[PDB]
């Protein structure tokens, strides 16, 4: 339930700006970077919200004006969806499935063009929604590079070492519009999700809920996303979505959410809070050293069987018929 | 339909000595060793009966007296079943499945003891049935070794080379009683089945009928046998056994049946013909050299996935729940 901002300025959000769903949730713990319980959650690959890392301190001033004015006239990838749901897809995997037609889609543009096209949509009710995505690097304007240089690298490098993770594999700046949903998917990397402006609602489900969540086949362009439409679940095809339980929280500026590798996450911008900015940091996990097996490890074995079988068979379409044949009246 | 033996001695068998089954069959071709069509069937891994190889010529005189008198007082593995069906099992795999209790079972004995125990059963209606099994080698009596030395090794070595097979991996002498059934199973090796005395009815199904035939899981002691009881099929659990079509023939003395690797075979001694003797010869196939894929190759891939997954998971019992999870609502 809503958090009270300093200086008597009222609740940060109210529950009328959250969407409704069929399943129960419980809260993710908010803690201090210095609380041993925090380090104990990360260590066990459980999510925690850290409230005082200062990870993105100098980015707290970012808004659209400040960015238009300083980010420099390179081109930026802007994605569009027609409803509130952003459907993403791996273009490389479209060969495999020719009845897949693009749903969301990408435009390039200068930043001010994006801004122009944004404010346009707003004060005309347009149902269109946008997300901007940019890796932070030297290819962006000087002031923004100064801002990026003052992030808490010392905090963020200490975590890389401590956990025995590999190196930062990438990072990504996301700017969104109120109402935006990124539907449930999982990633193979460890993720710190650093909120900068606005509030985001994050629903998480652990690896052992694979069976409730029904990911697309590995060769499908939506590999790692869930087949279940949360807004209208088909209990006939996905009967165990009825048993799903999630973990939830609302992050705001200066909060950092740890999304452990293979954890499902569903991410939405509140209804009517204005725009959101977020930066994610991704690390490869520690490599595998052995029993008895964690859920994430059994997920990787499923992925691998589906990948080998695609190869051995010479064609991704035969994967399903083989698995069924293997089975049917034998293990079911 | 029955074959007429030389010297006006009547039909070899009549159709009243064949058991009834739910499925249709068509005949396996009988041909001469010198018929090019014969070599063309073997070459394509299709079954054929060869009528004049003389493979086991000197064994045609074998019967019980001649064997008791000459086979020498080593010990011989004799198997017993209580019905007509011999259920076989791999003892090594029983750890995995503790609710499996032995059904058929093995006794050692001198040959004359086996003979004694045989004739006993006969003229007292006993429902018990026996099969004797012995590898042919120097460990057996001198005359039988002379007989074995006069087999058509020249024929049998030429086939080994021609097909590009590996070497003879083994051979096996089987002596059976009328009414005996060995239920449907497959082998990974190429098999020449050399009939010596009595008549055997052989029903074969190719590799692509895997889906109709419902083999036990790979870690089960009855790996490679069919779950379907042919005498009373459960169409609810095995619905596609309804679509099974087989190939059939009745082999008699001097006939050689080629059972190609991975072909299901069901083998039964006619009702009331007396005892049967058979010798099988097994070769490893040519190794794999590549598309698009034969049924036997897709069968091997199924076996391998089930074996890897047993290992990766640390326990054979988890194989099924993983495959289902992999698956369910995803590929079905
Ligand atoms: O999938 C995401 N992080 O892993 C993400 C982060 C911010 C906004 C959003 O819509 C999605
Ligand atoms: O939302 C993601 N992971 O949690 C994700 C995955 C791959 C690329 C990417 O840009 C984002
Ligand atoms: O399974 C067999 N050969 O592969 C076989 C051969 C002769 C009799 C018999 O009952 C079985
Ligand atoms: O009947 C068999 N194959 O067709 C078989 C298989 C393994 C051992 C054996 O003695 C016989
Ligand atoms: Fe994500
Ligand atoms: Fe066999």
């Amino acid at each position: 339930e809503p958090r009270e901002e300093a200086g008597a300025l009222g609740p940060a959000w109210d529950e009328s700006q959250l969407r409704s769903y069929s399943f129960p949730t419980r809260p993710i713990p908010r803690l201090s970077q210095s609380d041993p319980r925090a380090e104990e959650l990360i260590e066990n690959e459980e999510p925690v919200v850290l409230t005082d890392t200062n990870l993105v301190y100098p980015a707290l001033k970012w808004d659209l004006e400040y960015l238009q004015e300083n980010i420099g006239n390179g081109d930026f990838s802007v994605y569009s969806a027609s409803t509130h749901k952003f459907l993403y897809y791996d273009e490389k995997k479209m060969a495999n499935f020719q009845n897949f037609k693009p749903r969301s889609n990408r435009e390039e543009m200068k930043f001010h063009e994006f801004v122009e096209k944004l404010q346009d949509i707003q004060q005309r009710g347009g149902e269109e929604r946008l997300y901007l995505q940019q890796t932070l690097n030297d290819t962006v304007g000087r002031k923004i590079v100064m801002d990026f240089l003052g992030f808490n690298w010392n905090w963020i490098n200490k975590q890389q070492g401590k956990r025995g993770w590999g190196q930062l594999t990438s990072n990504l700046l996301l700017i969104g519009m109120e109402g935006n949903v990124t539907p449930a998917h999982y990633d193979e990397q460890q993720n710190f999700f650093a909120q900068i402006k606005g509030y985001k609602r994050c629903i998480l489900f652990p690896p052992d809920q694979f069976e409730c969540l029904y990911p697309y086949p590995v060769h499908h362009p939506c590999d790692r996303q869930s087949q279940v439409d949360f807004d209208n679940p088909d209990y006939e095809r996905f009967p165990n979505f009825q048993n799903v339980v999630g973990y939830e929280t609302v992050v705001g500026p200066g909060d950092v959410l740890y999304i452990p590798m293979y954890w499902w996450h569903h991410i939405e911008s509140l209804l009517n809070g204005g725009i959101t900015i977020t930066v994610n940091f991704w690390y490869k996990g520690a490599p595998t050293p052995e029993y008895p097996l964690k859920a994430h490890q059994k997920v990787a074995i499923m992925r691998n069987i589906e990948k080998m079988l695609g190869e051995a068979l010479g064609n991704p379409q035969e994967v399903g018929p083989l698995l069924n044949t293997m089975i049917k009246g034998r293990y079911n």
